[PDB]
């Protein structure tokens, strides 16, 4: 037999029973990448956390040349640092500032949004998709108004996504185009003088300020083109899953129907059982660090598996339920843990409230329109999604 | 071990291995299909013809309540017997008639729709999406206007495609609400005075002609909707997955470019090699029939697997290179073979001839600008095809 392969399943709707079996029997053990390179796959919530939270784990040795790899780069070298960039520039307080759901008319903005999609998907009669006509439609919205940009732009930025973030063996030729028109693109709307709100205008702003004269346009650029990206992929592909889960909770979807004030808790245990990263998190020990049984070895390439974290029995009992009455419900790995914990966590908890809160007012009887088993899950991608989901109402 | 199961692999880029071993070894062998029912899987050329040229396998029993089950039903079960409804109410030969490609303007139609297609993708420029953005619209407009409704109307009856043409162990709730509203939209069409060309023209004509007064509305409407969705998703599906194939071999695009008169020739051996269609053709038998070294008995449901005979190496020698210079070229089972042969055989043939033809002369560079292994599978469905499928050129 040939060496354990991940990731072991595209399905975003179930974990596989194998996950619980490799946690208990080997909380850490060698894997095979796509790319065919040795990795150590961590599967405990112990152990996850520790590598999360030690930095010699580190995520920017991850695109040094020649390292094993998870997958190819789908962005230049120096973007897979890009946190790191953004606080050398001194530009990180101000990023997050951009980014929080509390900015003033956000909310209502994307209530508003939620529910014109959700109106013209009554409109047009059922099935609808709530994937490629619900949920990445307000990402992409949503993201948008958070960078300032026009809400037009935003189809075409969103089409660079379904290669951007592939999961692949090799170099995507598409990815560098996509990335380059991307970027030139985030430049000419830093030359924009209409461009005045949102993240990009800020930026802009810090652009012009002599605080920040030698701060590269690259950067500038680059931190709009990412931000877009990560944020569109993730609330995105998030909600989506999220959707799913609900949909085959009846019981659920009525209370949290029947008790609004109940969505903020629901979507924290939706959060802490999603499926959506298709792959651990990648680091490169720059270190001869112990972790568990294995004595991992500088160079070697760590993936922390987020749903071994967030379905580890040990600190969640009964991983597999929805339970809103948790003692621990934020304490979930579905935001990363450390250095690199989600700058968007804020805005991905409200993006997901507010598309919940408003698809169970509009579609109170919501159920899939096909078997489960029936859709179609992508494949070689960093998430994982069903490329469309047909429900009624 | 479990019984095998089928289908093998939804991917339509490559065969498995495992088709010639099991070819060689059991060329009938028993399989379960994804409803659990057991199953008869032929895979030798010799003995899928055998099947197909006997009657006594029928395609309508295959309907019959309490078989075994390939997969649910997406049609009423009276629409399994569909051409034998046309034959028995005398509208076989109006019908072959009005789906050949050889109607006035209608293969100029295709190379106009075929270069305006194109242009639209150059103008925007790479990467394109030769599923989405090229085969699938120029197979939705070739199919409304050989039925001769407005091209308007075409998006709509396209979107149930992905769901009427499922592979489901169960019925699928979706596939009768579009089911319904496509046969409503059909029987409109019928009443429509300004449909007075095409398929539903002339069916129009004929359910006004005494000769036809006791044919019934139900059975005019149902052959609109079968006619689109089956012209539709085969044409869109085996030129999504021939252009793949030619892309794959840059001498033989090269040459096809230089010869376009060696295109019916290439896209014979396209259709020959071509692993579009998913599962092999259901077949019930009505009576106790030998097959090779196995007595199939009166109720067991029989597999046809087109790629088991087209792959033969007994008949095809060298069976996976593409061969302009055949003995036996229209020999392939691609469209069938005995009572129901595929009565849009010119018709597909035509659609992917212009459609090469037109991509060659406009796209000459054209490669995949992702690594063949990103293209995502569609599953549990009737087709084999990529989701996306993304070219530069
Ligand atoms: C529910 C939605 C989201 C989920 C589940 C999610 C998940 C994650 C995870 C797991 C990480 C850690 C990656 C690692 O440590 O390797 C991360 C980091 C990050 N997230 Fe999110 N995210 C979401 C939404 C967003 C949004 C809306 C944005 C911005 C608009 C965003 C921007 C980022 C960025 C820039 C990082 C990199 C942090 C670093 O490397 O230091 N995310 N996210
Ligand atoms: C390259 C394109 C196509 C391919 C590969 C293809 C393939 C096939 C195959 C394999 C069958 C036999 C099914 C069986 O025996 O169980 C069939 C039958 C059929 N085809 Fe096609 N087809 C194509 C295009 C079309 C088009 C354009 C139309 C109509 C516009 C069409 C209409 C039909 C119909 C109505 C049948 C049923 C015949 C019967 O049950 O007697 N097909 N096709």
């Amino acid at each position: 037999t040939v060496l354990l392969e991940v990731p072991f399943s595209a399905r975003g709707d179930r974990i596989p029973d194998a996950v619980a079996e490799l946690r208990t029997r080997e909380p850490i053990r060698k894997v095979r990448t796509i790319t065919g390179a040795e990795a150590w796959l961590v599967s405990s919530y112990a152990l996850c956390t520790q590598v999360l939270e030690d930095r010699r784990f580190s995520m920017k040795e991850t695109a040094a040349a020649g390292a094993p790899r998870l997958n190819a780069l789908t962005v230049p070298p120096e973007v897979v640092n890009n946190m790191g960039n953004i606080a050398d520039a001194g530009l990180r307080k101000a990023v997050m500032k951009a980014i929080t759901p509390k900015a003033p008319g956000l909310e209502q903005f994307l209530r508003d949004t939620a529910n014109s999609l959700l109106d013209n998907l009554i409109t047009e009669g059922a099935p609808a998709d709530l994937r490629n006509d619900f949920a990445d439609p307000l990402a992409t919205a949503l993201h948008c108004k958070v960078l300032g940009i026009p809400q037009e732009d935003g189809p075409k930025l969103f089409r660079s996504l379904s290669i951007a973030f592939m999961s692949s063996a090799d170099p995507i030729p598409a990815a560098k185009i996509n990335w380059d028109r991307d970027i030139e693109y985030m430049a000419g709307i830093l030359e924009n003088p209409n461009i005045t709100t949102g993240l990009m205008g800020e930026l802009s702003r810090l652009r012009k300020d002599p605080a920040y004269s030698h701060v590269s346009d690259e950067l500038f650029a680059t931190i709009g083109v990412t931000f877009f990206g990560a944020g569109v992929i993730s609330t995105g592909s998030f909600l989506t899953t999220a959707l799913i889960s609900l949909i085959q909770r009846p019981q659920l979807r009525n209370l949290l129907h029947e008790k609004p004030e109940l969505i903020p808790a629901g979507v924290e245990e939706l959060l802490r059982i999603n499926l959506s990263f298709a792959d651990g998190l990648p680091r490169l020990a720059t270190a001869d660090i112990q972790v568990g049984d294995v004595l991992v070895r500088k160079g070697e390439l760590v993936l922390v598996l987020l749903e071994g974290a967030n379905f580890d029995p040990e600190h969640f009992p009964n991983p597999g339920s929805i339970e809103l009455d948790r003692p621990n419900p934020t304490s979930h790995l579905a935001f990363g843990r450390g250095q690199h914990f989600c700058l968007g966590s804020a805005l991905g908890r409200r993006h997901a409230q507010i598309g919940i809160e408003a698809l169970l007012k509009k579609m109170p009887g919501v159920d899939l329109a096909v078997p489960i088993d029936q859709l179609v899950w992508r494949t070689r991608f960093q998430r994982r999604i069903p490329e469309r989901l047909p429900v009624l109402w």
